[PDB]
């Protein structure tokens, strides 16, 4: 699809069996999702953004379907206001910026 | 261009004669920059990211050049670790997310 940016680029994602909404963010190196129970062992880590650092639980090799397209990669879980799909996953659906 | 996301989408931006680099951020509503010592009045405001909130100064009608594309828009100046071209300016250059 071609998504114009007049409004926030929110798309449907399916993770851990549930449908959620997530923001396609080209400015995020990583994927950060709101609190949720995920399978497997996690590692504590810290990522930084505009207002500083937050603590996150890192899950590796998690499968996610972004608008029907399957991807598998690291997912960081923590106190984020909203789900952010980052470059680590965007590259897997062949997502590109065009102008 | 059609830009892939294997590395941060950094581009050249010219503003007030000064050349700089900024991140094409589809996850940012606004364009946020380091101090650009811009002339004119501004309005203080708060914006947030991952990690908390920051205080910025809002400057409207700023002539800015992005990849040879000339646009005019609101620039928010403040303590951001990196320059961000948000959707307010990404739309002005006809930028879309595609996959
Ligand atoms: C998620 C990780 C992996 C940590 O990456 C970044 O945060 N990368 C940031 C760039 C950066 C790199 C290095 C250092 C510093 C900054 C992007 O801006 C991330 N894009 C979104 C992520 C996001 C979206 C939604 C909620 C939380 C976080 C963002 O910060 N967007 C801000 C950018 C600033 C701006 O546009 O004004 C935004 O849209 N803020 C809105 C929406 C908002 C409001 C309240 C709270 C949170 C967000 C606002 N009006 O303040």
């Amino acid at each position: 699809p071609q998504i114009t940016l007049w409004q926030r680029p929110l798309v449907t994602i399916k993770i851990g069996g549930q449908l959620k909404e997530a923001l396609l963010d080209t400015g995020a190196d990583d994927t950060v999702l709101e609190e949720m129970s995920l399978p497997g062992r996690w590692k504590p880590k810290m990522i930084g953004g505009i207002g500083g650092f937050i603590k996150v639980r890192q899950y590796d090799q998690i499968p996610i379907e972004i608008c029907g397209h399957k991807v598998i990669g690291t997912v960081l879980v923590g106190p984020t206001p909203t789900n952010v799909i980052g470059r680590n996953l965007l590259t897997q659906i062949g997502c590109t910026l065009n102008f």
